[PDB]
């Protein structure tokens, strides 16, 4: 019969959205969150990635807006900014500067804790959602492997008390992020291991918060230095996004074989050694507000529970636990919104053999293919890249043809409007990566006008005035 | 690599939309249509159903509008009407008259040949679609059976000539309607027979065109008379929709075990023996413009090429040939729009070893599940219904439970606004039928007000003035 009680494990983006949606179809929804959840925008041990820059692409923004009307207006009231792509950015690519064509896509930019709090507020207010903060999921109960295994509940442990308790449920949602022990829990229940694709370029991040020159959060574009020669050299990148409170979030990145700034005095010299020193120039005399924060969670890994015949009934895995991506492309939250979107849209059809949770998990798997195959294609050809994947779209490919086509796509997007719009659709997770091989894109790539090469970064004079620069 | 030439077999609703969509992804697209296609709105031997009432539910209309912008305005320019449900209809159900709540869904109503021509106009004009009229596809070429056979092309026969040239293609789409020889073509090439669910209530139709009282096509609602019972007696129904040209399209229907008006003189007496004589009264002094047209195509059929592992590469089946429904629910065209919509949205992702066509056919099959189980559930329990199906949602269900819930839904839909909106979402193919078992709907069914039972059909006095009637 219908599920009556659902336990969502984890209360970050994936868990929160899935819990809000399940509450519409399930009588009772418990959320099990290890951390205490602040009622003020504040960092916390469970989401350490929140220290680094976070783009909410249009896909995620529009999907969240549909689940939770008013969330965008609430975020912008709080000082968030809607960056239009490519209009509101100064971007250096491997092929040159991006012409700031009129915005055809957008991302919402803000400190991640502000976005998390604003979503929790809109989503977890429901009467039939009980969130148990300071509570840790320890393992899953039930049988597994063979014939017809199912998950019956979850053993949770109060952290402030230390007591343990078995929490029974008809449905269990693992949303415990990239560091999920699902594999451990599954081995405990006697479930055979899952298929796992991995494309790991060894990306790491180093981030500092800065106080921005007055007005730069609204009248100065974001600046991104994303040039790369993947097969010869490890990548080195840098970004400066505006966030709320007149602040600049500056995030530097590299791939395996390169070295990030460990100390504060090494931050600027890394931005100086990029293909253009604009970032070092912008941050030279900005006031630093934090030390350097680091992250090493940059690998593209994807589990395939939809392929496991022994997948236990009543168990779903969403978010970073199901599949996590190279954050340079900023799709983690959008694909979290996708998983909750999919649960909302296939739940009723799936509960009418409990082939309904394996149907849910199958629809969920399809929903996250777009960010997986985008990040895996871009990263697969880096020098030193660790690759362990069965995806035929990656393994049996003529690599030099792949990079020649990669350079063509970038060369078209930076200097031709029709080719730029399609790329932003893919970059904003609103169109599949395969659209860039479509005849439509091939004809835009060939027939559209190509503006001249920008010799200097395309800043408006006003914009250089806001930060006290001119010339290049 | 990508397919280069696609042959769409059939140029009705399914074929035309698929041809327009394939043309966006395929360099060359030929459509093979048996009939000659008129440039003026006219009936034709290939679409004999066009004589009978045709509702374009909101689902189909919005899908067509997105693929072919401007089609809605063109239809209404031609005199079509957008019926708002339930506001613009006078409907008798098994549980009483439907309260004309403000419209929460809509259908486009017009003569089917008018809809056919204006969609062909918007769709087949493309540079890379050549339509060869008066040409019949007779059988398929290629390999087949065992491992992974493929279809190489189609043997076509020029009709005005007697000629018989083979037309090769990378992809072939069977859109030849309910009376397609697909099964013959597949058996000849050695592919095993496909799974087929059928729930056939023996539905037949009898239709007459009438000239409507001046203004009634704009200021008088559609009138729908739907019989109550199913388990004791065959159903007897009638509807009168306004169509373009100040005309009334009147279509009467019954299920197996009843007798339809076969000739002209028993039309009125059949609408006279319905549970309310409003239909016979409305056409008593109207001018009949046609003789009575008949149809016996009322069976719910669903093929499962997504289930056949021996399904030939490069072959797709869409439209009525893939799955056909009891037209009382008016979803055939909406499910055609879905099939081309699904092709358009997963073509690029799937042809990227033709493991892509079997993915397309799986995506298409999912798109047509909603009308299938929306047409099979209502019909499954009719007297005399012949059923041969593997669908667990029909075979393993408590008959009295299905019936008890059916009347509860209708009793709620006719007298409660919140319950009415959800039902119209489902009936207009905008929500899966499983939504009517949702917690959302169950609490709408229980918490929303129930207006008093309507004693008389709910015509406004103004409306009866337009047609010269009064009383009940
Ligand atoms: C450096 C970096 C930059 C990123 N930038 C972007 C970006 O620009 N845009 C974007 O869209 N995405 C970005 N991402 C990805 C994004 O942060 C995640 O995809 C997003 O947070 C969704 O993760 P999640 O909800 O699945 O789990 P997480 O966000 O990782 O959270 C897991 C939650 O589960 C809880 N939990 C864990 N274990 C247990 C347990 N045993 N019991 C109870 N609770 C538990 C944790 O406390 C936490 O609250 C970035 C990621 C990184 C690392
Ligand atoms: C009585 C009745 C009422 C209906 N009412 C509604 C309604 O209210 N709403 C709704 O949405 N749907 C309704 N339908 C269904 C709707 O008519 C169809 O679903 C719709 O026309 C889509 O069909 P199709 O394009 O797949 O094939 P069809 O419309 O049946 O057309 C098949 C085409 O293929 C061609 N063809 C066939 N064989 C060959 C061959 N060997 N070689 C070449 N060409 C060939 C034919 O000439 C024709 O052009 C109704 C159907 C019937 C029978
Ligand atoms: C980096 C490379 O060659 O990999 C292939 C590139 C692909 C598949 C598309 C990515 C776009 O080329 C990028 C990186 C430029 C877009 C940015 O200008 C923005 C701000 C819209
Ligand atoms: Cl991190």
């Amino acid at each position: 019969t219908r599920p009556a009680h659902a336990v969502v494990l984890g209360a970050s983006m994936a868990g929160t959205l899935a819990a809000h949606v399940l509450a519409r179809h399930v009588d009772a929804v418990t959320v099990v969150e290890r951390d205490a959840l602040p009622e003020e925008p504040q960092h916390r041990k469970g989401v350490p990635q929140a220290r680094h820059a976070h783009l909410l692409w249009s896909n995620g923004a529009r999907l969240i807006e549909e689940m939770l009307p008013g969330t965008t207006d609430r975020l912008l009231a709080a000082g968030a900014r809607r960056l239009g792509f490519p209009e509101d950015l100064v971007t250096l690519t491997g092929q040159g500067w991006q012409h700031r064509f009129p915005a055809t896509q957008f991302a919402l930019v803000a400190s991640r804790p502000l976005l998390d709090l604003t979503v929790r507020q809109q989503a977890l207010g429901a009467d039939n959602i009980t969130v148990r903060q300071r509570t840790e999921a320890v393992e899953l109960t039930g049988s597994g492997g063979g014939s017809g295994g199912r998950v019956t509940g979850v053993v949770v442990r109060d952290l402030d008390s230390g007591r343990q308790e078995q929490l029974e449920a008809d449905l269990v949602i693992d949303a415990t992020g990239r560091g999920s022990r699902l594999k451990q829990w599954l081995a405990a229940l006697g479930v055979p291991a899952l298929e796992e694709d991995v494309v790991d370029a060894g990306v790491a991040y180093a981030t500092r918060l800065f106080k921005a020159p007055p007005g730069a959060t609204t009248h100065f574009p974001a600046v991104n230095i994303a040039a790369d020669d993947r097969v010869r050299e490890p990548g080195r990148f840098g970004v400066v996004y505006p966030i709320e409170g007149g602040r600049w979030l500056a995030t530097l990145s590299c791939t395996r074989g390169a070295q990030l700034p460990t100390h504060e005095d090494e931050f600027i010299p890394f931005a100086e050694n990029l293909n253009h020193p604009i970032l070092a120039d912008l941050l030279r005399d900005a006031e630093p507000l934090t030390p350097v924060f680091g992250s090493r969670s940059g690998a593209n890994r994807r589990l395939y529970p939809e392929r496991l015949e022994q997948w236990p009934d009543g168990l779903l895995v969403i978010g970073d636990s199901l599949t996590a991506f190279n954050p340079i492309y900023g799709h983690g939250m959008s694909s979290a919104a996708r998983c909750a979107t999919t649960i909302d849209r296939e739940f009723e059809r799936s509960v009418q053999a409990r082939a309904g949770t394996r149907a849910l998990q199958k629809a969920i798997g399809a929903a996250v293919d777009d960010p997986w195959i985008l990040a895996a294609t871009k990263d697969i050809d880096y020098v030193n890249c660790r690759v362990s994947a069965t995806d035929p779209r990656l393994i049996g490919v003529d690599t030099e043809q792949r990079l020649r086509f990669a350079e063509a796509i970038t060369a078209a997007s930076i200097r031709s409007p029709k080719a730029s719009e399609i790329v932003t659709d893919v970059m904003s997770l609103n169109a599949p990566q395969a659209e860039l091989g479509s005849n439509r894109f091939l004809m835009a790539m060939r027939a559209d006008e190509r503006l001249p090469e920008l010799t200097a970064p395309p800043f408006l004079p006003e914009e250089l005035a806001v930060v006290g620069l001119d010339a290049a």
